[PDB]
């Protein structure tokens, strides 16, 4: 299976993803408050990448890699827009990237590890371990599968998350969180099919993990 024409679409706007939710998401964010990011940072499968952005505002070196062109472009127009000169982006397959060996001291996956198949994620750890630089930090915010069924999402349940991730990197913690969205009206059905959770600020939510790792 594959969602690439379904991402390009859904960032052309066919109303905007739910997903792009115009900040990082708010578990990763208070990462970032706590100085968990360092260094030259790898926002991977990055969207509109609201997390590079936060993070060159602050100082860093940013890279985003995207496999849509139109999340790159999008995610290149809003760093424009905001002059920032230490953001750049790319299309690229996550799966199977090269180019940047040894670069990156933080690498954060913002829901990108259930957007590809099962079978691509070794392909996909292979390639950002490659790119880190030794000490690097590993994040990861991914959908719970208590929450998201057997279907175009990869979800993952804590065990599987961990022997998935722990052939790469040596993990620090790993534990429940939310994922962020803006869903509209009578998203998944009445009565749901989902457990969407309400937020404050107009902002919805669903289950899922958060990863901390290194190199080390
Ligand atoms: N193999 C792959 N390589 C790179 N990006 C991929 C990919 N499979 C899916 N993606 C990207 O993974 C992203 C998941 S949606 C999350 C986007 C962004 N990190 C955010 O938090 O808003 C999409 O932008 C999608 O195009
Ligand atoms: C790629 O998974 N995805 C698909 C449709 C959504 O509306 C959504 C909302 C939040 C997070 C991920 C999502
Ligand atoms: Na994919
Ligand atoms: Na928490």
């Amino acid at each position: 299976e594959s969602l690439d024409l379904e991402f390009e679409s859904a960032y052309r706007g066919e109303v905007r993803p739910p997903w792009s939710i115009g900040e990082p998401q708010p578990e990763l964010a208070a990462l970032i408050v706590q100085g968990k990011f360092r260094g030259d940072v790898l926002d991977v499968g990055c969207g509109e990448a609201a997390i590079s952005l936060a993070l060159a505002e602050r100082g860093h070196t940013t890279v985003g890699l995207d496999l849509s062109p139109a999340a790159v472009e999008l995610a290149r127009h809003e760093a424009a827009k905001r002059g920032l000169a230490n953001a750049s982006f790319e299309v690229a397959d996550a799966s199977s990237f090269t180019g940047y060996d040894g670069r990156f001291d933080t690498i954060v996956d913002s829901t990108l590890f259930h957007s590809m198949p099962v079978e691509s994620r070794e392909g996909y750890l292979q390639s950002i371990v490659r790119a880190a630089a030794p000490g690097a930090s590993y994040f990861v915010l991914v959908f719970d599968r208590a929450a998201i069924p057997e279907g175009p999402i990869n979800a993952v349940t804590e065990d599987e998350l961990r022997a998935a991730v722990s052939k790469y990197w040596i993990i620090d913690e790993i534990k429940p969180a939310r994922l962020y969205a803006r869903f509209p009206a009578g998203f998944a059905g009445m009565p749901a099919l989902l457990d969407i959770r309400e937020e404050p600020n107009g902002l919805q939510s669903i289950g899922g993990w958060l990863l901390s790792a290194h190199l080390g």
